[PDB]
């Protein structure tokens, strides 16, 4: 079954690049209604971020969460 | 550069699982105008599997190829 291919996917995906900052943390991330939205950092790391004046890490990358467009 | 980060992922996602059927070539694929679909089989697999009416294999999987939805 496709659908399943794509979701174990995202599962590994998600799972093998924790946050680009702190490098441990898993990614923040939401359902932005058919796609998953993979923030670049944990909660945690974001929030910093902003407090030190950091953009860099800023940014998502969002994933099609079925197999048919 | 998120939209990288996607192309990156594409390009492994590519490599690392050859067609299902024959194990060894890279699967057939298409852009489908702002995805790429990625078929489970190679061209010669897929042709193959009609000649011997088995459509077990038959599927894609779509992916958006950028970052931002
Ligand atoms: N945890 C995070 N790590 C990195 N960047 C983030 C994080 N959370 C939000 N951002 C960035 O801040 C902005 C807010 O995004 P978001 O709230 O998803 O947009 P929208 O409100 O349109 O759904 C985007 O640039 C997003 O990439
Ligand atoms: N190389 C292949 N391997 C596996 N399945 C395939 C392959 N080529 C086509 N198919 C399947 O046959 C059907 C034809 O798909 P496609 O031509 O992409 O649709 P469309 O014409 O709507 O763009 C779909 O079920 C597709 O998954
Ligand atoms: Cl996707
Ligand atoms: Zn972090
Ligand atoms: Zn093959």
């Amino acid at each position: 079954d496709d659908d399943d291919k794509k979701t174990n996917w995202l599962k590994r995906i998600y799972r093998v690049r924790p946050c680009v900052k702190c490098k441990v943390a898993p990614r923040n991330w939401k359902v932005k209604n058919k796609h998953l939205r993979i923030y670049n950092m944990c909660k945690t790391c974001f929030n910093n971020s902003i407090d030190i004046g950091d953009d860099t890490y800023h940014g998502h990358v969002d994933w099609l969460m079925y197999a048919d467009s």
